[PDB]
């Protein structure tokens, strides 16, 4: 698949107010794999889109009140059925990493692209998600060659704060699909 001005040519575009500029409009060089599910352990809601666009109803589930105060986003979500949703163009800074460090460099939001897999640390991701994650990643690598050398989990850049994408994320299968 192709990239069009920072947007996946093939994705549902859900443009989020939750983004700003990368410092000096630097090119991203790191892919951070995440997972997300809202409410925890459940799939298919509107809640992920709502969280990443700042419109979530704090009252729709006991879990939501707590994260309503957050200001977060990711570049893309890949749903259980493989559907790709993009909230932030890749050249812009999404708010997905939080306090983090990679190879000595902090504030990974600055130089990373965040892709969220709908799922949990302990449940297998779907065949569609691996296929689609790979297609997106291959596209990103074409545009930003350094990503080929720099793919990581949120848990690796924020250890003992974050666990996503967890043991369930099969790095071997994923890497085999990439470039
Ligand atoms: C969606 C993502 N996976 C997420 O929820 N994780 C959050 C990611 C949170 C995150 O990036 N905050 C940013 C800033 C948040 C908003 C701020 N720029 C603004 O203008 O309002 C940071 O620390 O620079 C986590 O790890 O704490
Ligand atoms: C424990 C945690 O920090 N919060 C979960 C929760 O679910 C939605 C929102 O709040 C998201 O920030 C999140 O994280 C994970 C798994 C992630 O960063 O991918
Ligand atoms: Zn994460």
């Amino acid at each position: 698949m192709l990239l069009d001005e920072g947007w996946l040519a093939e994705a549902r575009r859900v443009p989020s107010p939750h983004y700003d500029c990368r410092p000096d409009d630097e090119n991203p060089s790191l892919l951070v794999v995440h997972n997300i599910s809202l409410p925890p352990g459940e799939f298919g809601g509107p809640w992920i889109d709502a969280l990443f666009t700042g419109t979530i109803d704090p009252n729709a589930h006991p879990y939501f009140a707590g994260i309503a105060h957050l200001r977060v986003s990711a570049h893309c979500l890949i749903r259980r059925d493989g559907e790709i949703v993009q909230y932030v163009p890749f050249d812009k800074r999404a708010w997905h990493a939080g306090v983090s460090s990679y190879q000595g460099r902090e504030r990974c939001n600055d130089f990373s692209i965040g892709i969220e897999l709908e799922g949990t640390d302990t449940l297998a991701y779907t065949d569609a998600q691996y296929q689609q994650l790979a297609a997106v990643t291959n596209a990103l690598i074409t545009r930003y060659p350094a990503i080929a050398n720099n793919m990581t989990g949120h848990c690796n850049i924020a250890p003992e704060r974050k666990t996503d994408p967890g043991p369930s994320f099969d790095w071997a299968r994923f890497r085999a699909l990439v470039t």
